[PDB]
């Protein structure tokens, strides 16, 4: 069940590459050779990722648990690629932008941490630092950055809505997922726990990737001459 | 001894952590926000240096001698946003910057090297290399990030000579402990080498931080319109 | 065999840094002033990879196979600096200065995944991956970067034809070595593999240094007023 769904990542993650690449090939414009670049190596990364773990790579027996730490390495990677995908549709500023990347940085290295620990006491306290540091995120993305999005394309405040809305769902499913597995309470076996992520992933890069794709469309008609 | 100074540093950067975020929340002025959100992260990163630290990971017995490697880590995070405070009151060029940015980072790299090679021949030889990449850094300091920065601020002058002083002074104790702790000469034990990195740290960060904020405040006095 | 070219290297790679650190020092220009200084930098980094190397230390032997690891690590510093000569020079957009960063980033990383699997087939499919990702960047090299360095220095086409041929063939090289020794085929022994390492490095560091310099000084005179 492991072995399939790391594999349906991979040829995932590489259909996602190879469109947004052509669609970075063909851009007409530089925002949009920007957006499609962002999201082609997002789905680059992520490619490489799952063709490392399904090539049994990145994964060690940690004092008798199986653990996948080639993840964290990607995502810290990866991530910030997407926080960039919501920035530079909001047009941002610097240190909010820098704000959002330093605390999803945080959070990620704080769950490699939380992930990598032998003593799961301490690998839970890092757990409870990688939430604070999402929940940070969620504070800057509702407010700080929603509310610059919406003064710099104040006809297209549903565009961002949906954004926010499918990124904080989305990425709230990945702690849940973490709890849920040999990591926490070891609720689901290692085969649905590999599932869940990269149903997650194929979901937050691809599917993440073509929203901000569409919303770059109903931003640009929304401010046609 | 060790493990209390451990978490005197966990509380201190934590306490700067949180009150440069106030100032970054309630900051006026993007160039404000940046300053405080600099010194934000400074602190945020080396508190987690500190939990880390203080929980007892981040070292190993290397040939008999516990090291703690991940204050090298973190300090290669770190650092550089306290050269970014120095480059960004200074207004500094570029190159200078990035020369700046780059002769750091090879201290850090370097240090790290000096301090996890077994062969402490070998390690002490990568210690001189980064006493040379510091003495650059030095050089840069008082020579162009200065001459920059004072004719960028020709009535504050006194500004950047306390902000110069007080970084080259605390950062030249650095490689003075590490000559006395384990990694060197071994003339202080390890709760002392940590009671005085601990210190260290949180003057250089806490307090430097500090120091930028006021410094700040003076040059925008100064070119007030 | 091996130890006297780890220190030619060394010594290369230290003078190439004197001279072009010399070359920063005195620079008429901030533009003269970058370039001098990405290539110091190439060239300092270089001359730590060398050290390290002559000193014994970044290679492991993986399952009965002496193997290098500690170039990838500074290969991913440098290499994107020489990418950013080009760049620099060239006057690149930054989509395609971060399609080219990214690429070769990319390279490097499954190229150090190629060299570090103990499985040589799981190794070899990472070095086709690798090989894929250097194809990218010549696919962006000869069109994209090529035809706005066209666009931006009409009168020096030449400049650019020079450039892109010296890179191509000498980092064409880097997987030809790579085959040949003990990561692929072993069809030279580790003397001659560190001799070829050597040499490209200098040449692709140290040689390309003072092409981009005599490229520089083409270009401002094509433009001269
Ligand atoms: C800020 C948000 C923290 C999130 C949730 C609190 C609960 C989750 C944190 C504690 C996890 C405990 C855990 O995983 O327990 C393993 C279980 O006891 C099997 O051995
Ligand atoms: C450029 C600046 C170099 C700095 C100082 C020179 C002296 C320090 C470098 C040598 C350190 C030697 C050392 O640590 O010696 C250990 C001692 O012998 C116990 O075993
Ligand atoms: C895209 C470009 C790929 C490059 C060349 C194809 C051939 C090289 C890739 C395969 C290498 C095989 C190899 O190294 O074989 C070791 C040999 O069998 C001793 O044990
Ligand atoms: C791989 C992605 C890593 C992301 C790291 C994010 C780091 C966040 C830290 C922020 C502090 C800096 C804030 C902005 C500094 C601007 C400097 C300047 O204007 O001179
Ligand atoms: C985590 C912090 C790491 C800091 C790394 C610093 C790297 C220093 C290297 C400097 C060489 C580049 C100099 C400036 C290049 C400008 C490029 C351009 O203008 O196109
Ligand atoms: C040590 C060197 C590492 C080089 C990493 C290169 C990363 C390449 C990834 C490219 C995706 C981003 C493309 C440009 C984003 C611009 C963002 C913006 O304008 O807001
Ligand atoms: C077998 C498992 C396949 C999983 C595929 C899921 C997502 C990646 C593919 C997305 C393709 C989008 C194409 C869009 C288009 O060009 O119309
Ligand atoms: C993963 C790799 C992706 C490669 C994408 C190549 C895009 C080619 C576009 C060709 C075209 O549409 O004319
Ligand atoms: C611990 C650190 C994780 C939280 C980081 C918070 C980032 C936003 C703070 C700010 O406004 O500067
Ligand atoms: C429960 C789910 C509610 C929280 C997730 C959705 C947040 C939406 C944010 C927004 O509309 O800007
Ligand atoms: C709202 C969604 C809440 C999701 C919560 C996840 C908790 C995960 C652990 C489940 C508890 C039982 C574990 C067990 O005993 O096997
Ligand atoms: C127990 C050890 C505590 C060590 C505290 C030292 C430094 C960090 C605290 C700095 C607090 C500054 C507050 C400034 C203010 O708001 O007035
Ligand atoms: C470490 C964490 C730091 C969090 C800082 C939060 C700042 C809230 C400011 C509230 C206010 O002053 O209105
Ligand atoms: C060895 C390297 C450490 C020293 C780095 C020197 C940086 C400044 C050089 C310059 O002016 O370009
Ligand atoms: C002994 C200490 C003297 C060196 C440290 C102080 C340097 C001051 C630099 C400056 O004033 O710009
Ligand atoms: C001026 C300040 C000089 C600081 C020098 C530090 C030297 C550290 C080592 C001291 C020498 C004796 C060591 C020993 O034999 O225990
Ligand atoms: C012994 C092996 C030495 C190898 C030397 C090769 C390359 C590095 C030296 C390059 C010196 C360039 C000087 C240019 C000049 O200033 O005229
Ligand atoms: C490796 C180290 C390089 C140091 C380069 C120092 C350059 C000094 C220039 C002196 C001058 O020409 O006046
Ligand atoms: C696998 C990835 C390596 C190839 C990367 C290709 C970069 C250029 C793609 C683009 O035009 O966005
Ligand atoms: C065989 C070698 C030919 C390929 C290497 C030279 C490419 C030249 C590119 C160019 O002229 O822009
Ligand atoms: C055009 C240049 C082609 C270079 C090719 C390199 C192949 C390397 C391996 C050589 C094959 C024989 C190996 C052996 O059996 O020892
Ligand atoms: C745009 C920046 C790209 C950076 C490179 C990303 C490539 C990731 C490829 C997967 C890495 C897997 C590592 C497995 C290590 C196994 C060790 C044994
Ligand atoms: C970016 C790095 C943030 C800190 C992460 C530290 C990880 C250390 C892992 C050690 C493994 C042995
Ligand atoms: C466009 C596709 C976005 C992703 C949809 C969900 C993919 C799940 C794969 C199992
Ligand atoms: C702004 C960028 C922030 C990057 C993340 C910094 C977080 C550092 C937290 C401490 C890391 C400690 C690592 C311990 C590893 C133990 C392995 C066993
Ligand atoms: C930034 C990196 C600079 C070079 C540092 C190399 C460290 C290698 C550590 C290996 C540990 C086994
Ligand atoms: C503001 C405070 C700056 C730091 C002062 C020194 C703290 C030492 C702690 C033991
Ligand atoms: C401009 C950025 C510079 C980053 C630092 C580069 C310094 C590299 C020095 C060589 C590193 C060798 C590491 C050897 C590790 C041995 C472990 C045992
Ligand atoms: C930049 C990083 C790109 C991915 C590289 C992963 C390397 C993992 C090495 C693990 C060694 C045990
Ligand atoms: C100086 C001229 C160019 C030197 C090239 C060195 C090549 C090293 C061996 C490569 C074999 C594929
Ligand atoms: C200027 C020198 C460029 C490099 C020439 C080739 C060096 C080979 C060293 C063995
Ligand atoms: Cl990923
Ligand atoms: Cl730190
Ligand atoms: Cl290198």
């Amino acid at each position: 069940m492991a072995q399939i769904w790391l594999w349906i990542g991979v040829i995932g993650m590489a259909l996602g590459s190879i469109f947004f690449g052509i669609g970075a090939h063909n851009a007409k414009n530089e925002r949009w050779k920007i957006l499609f670049t962002i999201n082609f190596f997002i789905c680059a990364i992520a490619t490489g990722l799952y063709l490392s773990m399904a090539l049994g790579q990145g994964r060690s027996v940690i004092a008798g648990r199986p653990t996948v730490w080639v993840r964290y390495i990607t995502w810290f990677l990866s991530t910030p690629l997407l926080i960039l995908d919501l920035t530079f549709l909001g047009k941002t500023s610097l240190p909010i932008t820098a704000s959002l990347l330093g605390a999803n940085a945080y959070m990620i290295a704080t769950g490699f941490v939380a992930t990598i620990s032998a003593d799961r006491t301490i690998g839970h306290i890092w757990y409870v630092v990688s939430c604070f540091a999402f929940l940070a995120t969620v504070y800057l993305l509702v407010n700080q950055y929603r509310k610059q999005a919406e003064r710099n394309y104040p006809q297209a405040k549903k565009v961002f809505r949906k954004l926010l809305s499918v990124h904080l769902v989305l990425w709230t499913l990945y702690p849940i997922v973490w709890l849920l597995g040999n990591t926490g309470f070891n609720a689901v076996n290692q085969g649905t726990e590999t599932m869940f992520y990269t149903i997650l992933d194929i979901t937050s890069k691809v599917g993440f990737g073509f929203l901000s794709l569409n919303s770059m469309h109903t931003l640009e008609k929304n401010t046609e001459s």
